[PDB]
């Protein structure tokens, strides 16, 4: 149903902007919240590319989104799923029946998801998306494929640590989802930034 990203960076680097943009395009602005922005954040501090796409953002943390958005169902104990790389159980399609909200770490990893968990010990229930680390947009892409499209994790086709060779080179230490044409799905604009 609804996707929440907890922003755990200060600002918005080009990478973050591209990821969040892709997320906005795939889940729809009405189904995404960016929460836990720094206390002094105002509209001026939010990238115009994300505002343009209808980004719903808040400086409130998980325990406050309901105060801010009457549209959202009460974040209720046990019905919010934390996508957690160190969880003992992988998300499966029937979990769609068991959670209304899916929470992701707004991070650019070099763990931090455990800080998210520890922060809200009674709210969140963890589910994993496999044994290898994904970018936020890949994690959200996979979650949607499981919850909305009901594909088992094990039927999804990934690439582990793809190399992008522009001439006779960068390898991304993340797991990526494959498109029908067998290419890794990247946020629009990401490849140029990599080059
Ligand atoms: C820093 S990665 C961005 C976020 O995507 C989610 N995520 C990334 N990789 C995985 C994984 N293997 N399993 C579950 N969730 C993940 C986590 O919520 C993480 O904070």
């Amino acid at each position: 149903s609804k996707y929440i990203i907890e922003h755990m960076e200060e600002g918005f680097s080009e990478w973050v902007i591209l990821e969040y943009s892709q997320i906005l395009r795939e889940v729809g602005a009405e189904n995404l919240i960016l929460s836990s922005l720094p206390e002094s954040t105002t509209e001026k501090d939010i990238p115009q590319r994300l505002l343009k796409l209808g980004l719903r953002w808040t400086t409130k943390d998980l325990k406050g989104i309901n105060e801010d958005f009457k549209d959202l169902e009460l974040l209720k104990d046990g019905r919010v799923c934390l996508l957690d790389p160190r969880a003992t159980i992988d998300l499966q399609p029937e979990d769609a029946t068991k959670f209304d909200y899916f929470v992701f770490g707004g991070i650019l990893g070099d763990d931090r998801t455990k800080e998210l968990k520890t922060a809200y010990p009674n709210l969140l229930i963890s589910r994993r998306l496999g044994d290898k680390q994904m970018t936020t947009d890949t994690a959200i892409r996979t979650t949607q494929l499981i919850i909305k499209d009901r594909i088992a994790f094990e039927d999804i086709k990934f690439i582990d640590y793809p190399e992008f060779r522009f001439n006779k080179a960068t390898e991304m230490p993340f797991r990526y989802v494959l498109d029908k044409e067998g290419k890794p799905i990247l946020p629009e604009g990401m490849l140029d930034l990599i080059k």
